[PDB]
């Protein structure tokens, strides 16, 4: 589908056609809670939908781990991988082996059903993991893990495949056909006949370049992104229309094939650098498609100059949108801006998992494309596409969230300084973007003088000087950057073929060119940083001085704005102006406090700075991508903070950001605030997403400060199931 996002989301929330179990793409368990349905628009796609249900205490009964169900998911999903492997294999007795596996699966199910009592099988996420009821859940869980290790050992024996292979195949088949995932619920203070939702719509599609580097038509080092989904949250009105309060990306996960990394020569590393660039272009392609999705038909029309509009659009709606998209693309330069808030700990020194490269390679390839063009493919209709250059602008931050996020002086377990430069650059960029964008909608609010007064203050210290010196040097890089990308794609083209097949001669010249341009970008990148660091110093001293008044001013702005916003007679447009302006300011100044005071890493502020900046980029209307290695764990929790904060704020009297959703200290009690009640809703899409990615529920993030989350992390222990070997 090349359908408008809003119209698609609306179809998704309506009356859908049920799908029977034998026809589902994979096992989700929780029958009658995880309901499966046909995609209302894409022929063989499926949708999984969950509605919150509650007990008599108003505590949720959906979204709750159950080890029997997860055991069933694990059994069935591994059984499917197994069958796929023995079907495509060269050995015989396919039937003997498939039947033997079924038979062992039936017996492991039965045994688990006879040994695990139903009522000790369920966890309660919103209570202490140390309750007697959760301790029982833990005991049952360890029991079951024991049985799932025996089951998997027996599947590998019978199937003739290795653990690693089964795993790899499970991932491959879950990837050939990803379901849309939906959670519907009434948030606190919802209106009658109204309800909220969050969904993950899988996105991403191969670029033509990727398509032909795969012995296709337009063992190691696979191409392509994964775990990329489009994240939409909003409210559904009693008539079944929709307002969308958030639209961003979950993922992509590492843009680079992490695994291939171990024990690798410098060549292999440059290969890895290239793939990440290759995948970086796919990311450009996916942001441009999102941008087309976010346009209505009226929107594309207005963007096509009068003299190219056809007198008659075709009768078939689908074929009319296609024509609009095509004409739109042909006559308008496209540009896209990505804000990647990464949440890995780039400096970590033990259990590192190449977190340093995940930072370093992605940040370099994002900047490689920054301020130039990429040639991309845009889907216009179900059988039609067009090719276009697309403009790119990068913004990348990287602030850790795990136990290593900000280690003490001299602690050898991590190096806090790896991301120092890029994070200060990022802060300057986002703050400059906010200045420009303030300069630009100060015009529509003359009757609001407290806005002018905020703007004046937010301008910060006069740093036009060093800004000039930077944009001059960043312009010098463009030439060299172009040369670097083109050179690096060539390098992969050769590296990709076999050693049996490659000319050692071309390889070496190509490697050297890359390096020269690299030392050279490296060197200019350095001086640019040096300049950013000088800007930082001055912002820092300025913020410290003015912080008290920036705040008194923000609060007076709110004072005048709110009562106008709530005026039953001011048009939607003015109201938006006023929320956009204020929220932009509120997000920025709060990020400044956490960044300049260097408090962002205390336990009690753990995902706040990342959330603030991601929210800000949604306000500047960038595409926000977010990520950890696989995106199963740390990135999901950042998505939970951003989506929860988007929903909380949109359902205010004001539409105005208070920080409550972030600052509120969760207490896990039998009586909890409205914020905590919302927070309780948000793990359910994570466990669904985890199931689609791994076959079992999860999110395995280690909570650092327990007051940051409604739940107690028990989905993490189920996530283990995926690991076991």
């Amino acid at each position: 589908i090349t359908e408008n996002i809003e119209t698609y989301v609306t179809h998704l929330l309506s009356d859908l056609e049920p799908v029977p179990s034998q026809n589902q793409h994979l096992a989700y368990g929780y029958p009658g809670e995880r309901q499966v349905f046909k995609d209302p628009m894409l022929d063989g796609k499926q949708v999984v939908v969950v509605n919150s249900q509650y007990d008599k205490h108003g505590r949720p009964v959906t979204g709750q781990p159950d080890v029997i169900q997860e055991a069933n998911n694990y059994i069935d999903n591994l059984v499917a991988a197994a069958k796929s492997l023995i079907d495509k294999d060269k050995k015989g007795e396919k039937d003997l082996r498939k039947n033997a596996i079924d038979e062992m699966a039936k017996t492991f199910k039965k045994s688990i059903s006879e040994t695990i009592p139903s009522d000790k099988a369920k966890a309660d996420l919103f209570s202490s993991k140390k309750s007697s009821a959760n301790k029982d859940f833990l005991e049952q869980l360890a029991k079951v893990e024991g049985s799932l290790q025996q089951f998997t050992q027996a599947v590998a024996k019978a199937s003739g495949h290795k653990l690693k292979a089964l795993d790899k195949e499970g991932h491959n088949i879950r990837s050939h056909n990803r379901d849309t995932l939906i959670h519907r619920f009434k948030a606190p203070n919802s209106k009658e006949g109204e309800e909220q939702f969050i969904m993950y719509i899988p996105c991403g599609r191969y670029t033509k370049r990727q398509q032909r580097l795969m012995g296709k038509d337009e063992s190691d080092l696979v191409l392509g992104n994964s775990s990329m989904a489009r994240m939409i949250a909003g409210t559904r009105h009693s008539d079944g229309t929709v307002t969308i309060h958030h639209d961003s990306f979950s993922g992509p996960g590492a843009r680079m094939p992490y695994s291939d990394f171990k024990g690798a020569d410098d060549y292999k590393k440059l290969a890895i650098k290239a793939v990440t660039l290759i995948n970086q272009e796919e990311v450009i392609q996916t942001l441009a498609q999102r941008q087309i999705d976010r346009m209505t038909n009226e929107d594309l029309w207005n963007k096509i100059p009068e003299e190219y509009r056809p007198d008659e659009l075709p009768p078939d709606a689908e074929k009319a949108r296609a024509q609009l998209i095509k004409l739109y693309v042909e006559h308008n330069p496209l540009s896209v801006t990505e804000c990647y808030t990464q949440v890995v700990t780039a400096g970590q020194r033990v259990a590192a998992e190449n977190q340093k490269e995940q930072f370093e390679y992605v940040r370099q390839m994002m900047d490689a494309f920054d301020g130039s063009k990429a040639k991309i493919t845009i889907q216009t209709g179900s059988n039609t596409e067009v090719e276009t250059a697309v403009g790119y602008q990068a913004r990348m931050s990287s602030w850790g969230v795990n136990w290593f996020r900000q280690v003490g002086a001299l602690n050898p377990l991590s190096d806090n300084s790896v991301t120092k430069n890029q994070n200060a650059r990022f802060v300057n960029q986002m703050t400059d973007d906010v200045i420009r964008n303030l300069d630009k909608v100060a015009q529509n609010l003359g009757d609001y003088d407290k806005a002018g007064a905020l703007h004046t203050l937010l301008k910060g210290p006069d740093v036009s000087d060093l800004n000039q010196q930077i944009t001059e040097k960043e312009n010098a890089l463009k030439e060299v950057k172009g040369a670097y990308r083109e050179a690096l794609f060539s390098y992969f083209e050769e590296y990709q073929k076999g050693e049996g097949k490659w000319d050692q001669a071309k390889l070496d010249q190509l490697k050297n060119q890359v390096d020269g341009y690299e030392k050279s970008i490296k060197k200019q990148e350095s001086a640019i940083y040096e300049l950013h660091n000088q800007i930082d110093a001055l912002r820092k001293a300025y913020y410290t001085e003015h912080k008290g008044q920036i705040n008194k001013a923000l609060q007076e702005l709110k004072e005048q704005i709110s009562p106008v916003i709530q005026n039953k007679e001011t048009d939607p447009e003015t109201k938006s102006r006023l929320q956009h302006f204020y929220n932009s300011c509120a997000y920025l100044t709060q990020a400044q406090e956490l960044y300049y005071e260097n408090t962002w890493h205390h336990g009690k502020n753990n995902f706040k700075l990342q959330t603030l900046m991601a929210s800000l980029s949604c306000e500047l209307d960038y595409a926000n991508t977010k990520g950890s290695k696989s995106n199963n764990d740390r990135g999901q929790r950042l998505a939970q903070k951003i989506v929860g904060n988007a929903l909380w704020t949109a359902m205010s009297e004001d539409g105005l950001y208070t920080g409550e959703f972030l600052d509120h200290r969760r207490t896990h009690g039998k009586e909890v605030s409205n914020v905590e009640q919302l927070d309780r809703e948000l793990t359910t899409i994570q466990a669904l997403h985890h199931t689609a990615n791994t076959g079992v529920s999860g999110g395995k993030f280690e909570i650092q400060d327990k007051a940051n989350f409604a739940d107690n992390g028990l989905f993490g222990k189920v996530a283990n199931f995926a690991k076991i070997k």
